[PDB]
């Protein structure tokens, strides 16, 4: 296996709290939800960047809603966070 | 600059092996610990970074240069580690 870009701590930061909310979770909560869940605050100027990646690569998916834009965890973005956690769990963990 | 799971990766297989290896073999390691294929376009350069910053050193020998994981390397590898750690390892 070769290293690949999404092979890094914010990705599957931001990933692992979108399966934690249903693959389903407001945009305007993911800073708040990362902080809380795992002591990290990501600055916004990092963060949304970050998300737009994943947005235009078809990982996560955008829904404009009233009460603000809703994130989405795709089929493919599912897939992704899988390997992702496979990855890290076999470098870091026992 | 590489991504930074190129350096926890050095780090960790120079910790795995008791903080001392041959520089050539470092690629191989990676490779039989962690089934992760790292170029030594990406590995080399790395390592004189991390010999800059007194992470880690370079002592010449046969069968060839040898590298090793200082205090200060040692010290990085840890909180490296540990934020990683419960990040990823049985988190919530």
């Amino acid at each position: 296996m070769k290293i690949r870009k999404y092979m890094r701590i914010n990705y599957y930061i931001i990933l692992k709290v979108l399966v934690i909310n249903g693959s389903r979770l407001e945009k305007k909560r993911l800073r708040s939800e990362i902080l809380k869940r795992f002591d990290i605050d990501i600055s916004d100027g990092v963060l949304y960047p970050l998300i737009d990646s994943l947005i235009d690569d078809k990982i996560l998916r955008e829904e404009e809603a009233p009460d603000g834009k809703v994130l989405f965890l795709t089929e493919k973005g599912m897939k992704e966070f899988e390997e992702l956690h496979e990855f890290f769990k076999k470098i870091v963990c026992h």
